[PDB]
């Protein structure tokens, strides 16, 4: 089994993952997820201040309640145009990436890399941590708790 799990610098904490890709992470593997970095979902105050402090992305994720795109500049492709937490209204579907709140990270913005999965536990998955800088981290594992996201 392989995962790869691609990483956005911090703000304030809060991170971007995707997984494989593609939008392919569950609610419940959201959370554990997180868990997994020693994180957890972010509240929207915590991701508020991430993007005053710089961050944003083009990709929906989960927060604690709520699925949203942080938005500083205006894109036409990205929140249909929209700055500030954009926040998902209407969908058919449960997949998304997801965000995640480590609240030992710096408190402005972080782009050094990241190179553990603290809280992983044992499992037969080759999961790899993926920056955006291409360096990578891998260790054998898993992080899933709910036998439905595997």
């Amino acid at each position: 089994q392989q995962i790869d799990l691609n990483v956005t610098c911090r703000y304030a904490g809060v991170f971007h993952v995707e997984k494989n890709g593609r939008y392919s992470i569950s609610r419940t593997e959201a959370a554990d997820l997180c868990q997994a970095f020693n994180s957890t979902l972010p509240t929207m105050d915590q991701m508020k201040l991430a993007l005053s402090k710089g961050f944003e992305t083009c990709r929906y994720g989960f927060i604690e309640g709520n699925v949203v795109i942080p938005r500083i500049h205006p894109n036409a492709i990205c929140a249909a145009n929209h700055t500030g937490v954009y926040i998902l209204v209407t969908s058919n579907t449960s997949h998304y990436d997801t965000y995640c709140f480590n609240a030992s990270a710096p408190p402005e913005e972080d782009c050094t890399s990241v190179t553990d999965l603290p809280n992983s536990f044992d499992g037969p998955v080759t999961i790899t941590i993926v920056n955006r800088d291409g360096t990578r981290y891998s260790k054998k594992g898993e992080y899933r708790t709910h036998q439905e996201d595997i």
